[PDB]
């Protein structure tokens, strides 16, 4: 066993511009959860599936890398 841990990570390192969700918001798959500046670009990092914010991990402004946990699921 390893538990599942419903957590969306950072697809590259960068700057965390906003967070787009809340504790306890719906989301979709596709749905940005925040938004990261990376490669000379603002990218929305999205929900890989329906579910359920947990956690907010980062707050806007931290500088996180690659497979950092950014968002946990439900």
């Amino acid at each position: 066993m390893v538990v599942s841990e419903n957590v969306v990570s950072a697809p590259m390192p960068g700057k965390v511009l906003r967070v787009l969700v809340r504790v306890g918001d719906r989301v979709r798959v596709g749905q940005g959860l925040l938004v990261l500046e990376a490669m000379k670009m603002e990218n929305e990092i999205p929900s890989p599936r329906d579910g359920v914010v947990k956690r907010i991990l980062v707050k806007e402004g931290e500088a996180v890398d690659t497979g950092q946990p950014l968002i946990e699921l439900g």
